[PDB]
């Protein structure tokens, strides 16, 4: 009680966690796994308490009895009167992004192109676009739709991993952690920016955060918003300013999950942790900021303003929404209920 073990995915999340652990006075400690699924297993066993998950994994976790505790909440124009912790979460926009110079590439001509996914089983990077594609083609052969992909977490020797690059040394090709060059929102967008892939499946925010000087990372320094287009489902292409009307779906925010028996305790610690290291935390800019990691989205997305209370004490199914749960169920038919472990 009062002590929470956080599960870090990969070495860079471990390093961030160790620092947070140090600054928390060991009120938070760290477990590390190579994959998010392994972190989920550590939580089930009771060897870790919590990690922040994409909605695709909240679905995995939820079937195993884990619960949403607090959600990532980003910058808002509406509800602005309300305190961030009490403000409802809005959801992010899942988009398909292409290079402008790649003229005449539309939603309807993606077959045999090269693709960049955040990771297998993630909302924007996988579940939404491949759910749409399985539906549209009436085929479960989503391994044969694109000529080559980087989809971290797929078989490293299938074409779904052909475009993945591994780490500094070429090791760890296609691992679903940040050692993979093209892992996650930032990695998938980089995959597109370097013209390894033709399309990246990311969220609206990723384009903005890595273009027009917002990043300063060497691959992203010279990236310009006007050089990218969104692919809409009507066959159109739009500027990245038109995400409201050109997206694949609205995605439930990333959320902290814990075993239901630990939820209350995890919630209490985390609220106090963000008072100290969150956006206006006592200690953030000065000693440690929970929600920064130079564009890398380690443990939390860099654009998190705060972690919000849920309210309505939602199950994972109500948190994800029936719309999203049925999408995943339908897609998982290709690869009807149980915990995977
Ligand atoms: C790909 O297609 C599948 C199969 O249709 C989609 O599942 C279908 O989509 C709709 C939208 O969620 C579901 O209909 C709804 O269901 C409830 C009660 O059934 C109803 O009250 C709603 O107003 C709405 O009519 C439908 O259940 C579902 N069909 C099946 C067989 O499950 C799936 O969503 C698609 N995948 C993606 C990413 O679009
Ligand atoms: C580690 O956790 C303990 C217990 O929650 C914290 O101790 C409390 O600190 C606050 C602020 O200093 C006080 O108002 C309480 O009276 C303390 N006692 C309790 C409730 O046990 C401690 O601050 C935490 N350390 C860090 C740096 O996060
Ligand atoms: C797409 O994402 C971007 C980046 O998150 C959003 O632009 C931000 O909007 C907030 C408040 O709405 C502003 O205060 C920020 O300055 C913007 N960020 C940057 C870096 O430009 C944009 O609103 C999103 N669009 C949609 C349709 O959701
Ligand atoms: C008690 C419940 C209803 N309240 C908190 C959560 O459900 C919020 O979850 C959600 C978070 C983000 C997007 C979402 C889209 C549809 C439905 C729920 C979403
Ligand atoms: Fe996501
Ligand atoms: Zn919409
Ligand atoms: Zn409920």
């Amino acid at each position: 009680y009062t002590r929470v073990v956080w599960c870090a995915v990969g070495p860079e999340e471990q390093k961030k966690c160790q620092q947070w652990s140090q600054q928390s006075g060991q009120n938070v400690t760290c477990a590390t796994a190579s994959t998010t699924d392994d972190c989920i297993v550590l939580v089930l066993k009771g060897e870790a308490d919590a990690l922040n998950l994409d909605g695709g994994y909240i679905y995995t976790a939820g079937k195993c009895g884990l619960v949403p505790v607090l959600a990532e909440n980003r910058k808002s124009s509406k509800h602005s009167s309300l305190d961030c912790v009490l403000r409802p979460t809005e959801g992010y926009l899942a988009v398909a992004v292409v290079k402008k110079a790649n003229e005449g590439l539309t939603w309807n001509s993606l077959k045999d192109k090269k693709s960049c996914h955040t990771a297998v089983d993630r909302t924007a990077g996988w579940n939404i676009p491949m759910g749409l594609i399985v539906n549209q083609t009436g085929s479960c052969a989503f391994d044969e739709f694109f000529s080559q992909s980087c989809a971290p977490g797929a078989d490293p020797k299938s074409r779904l991993c052909a475009l993945c690059a591994g780490d500094d040394q070429g090791l760890d090709k296609c691992v679903p952690n940040s050692k993979e060059k093209y892992y996650g929102y930032t990695g998938a967008f980089r995959c597109l920016a370097e013209d390894v892939g033709d399309v990246a499946f990311v969220k609206n925010d990723t384009v903005w955060e890595n273009t027009n000087g917002e990043s300063t990372a060497d691959w992203a320094k010279n990236l310009k918003r006007e050089d990218f287009r969104l692919l809409c489902l009507d066959g159109t292409r739009k500027p990245v300013t038109e995400a409201q009307s050109c997206h694949l779906a609205v995605a439930p925010n990333h959320a902290v999950v814990s075993r239901s028996d630990r939820a209350a305790h995890v919630e209490q610690v985390l609220l106090h942790q963000q008072a100290l290291f969150g956006k206006n935390g006592k200690n953030c800019p000065d000693k440690f900021c929970l929600f920064k990691s130079e564009t890398k989205n380690l443990l939390f997305n860099d654009n998190t303003e705060c972690l919000a209370k849920l309210g309505g004490r939602p199950t994972y199914e109500e948190y994800l929404g029936t719309e999203y749960v049925t999408a995943i169920a339908n897609l998982k038919k290709c690869s009807l209920e149980a915990c995977a472990f």
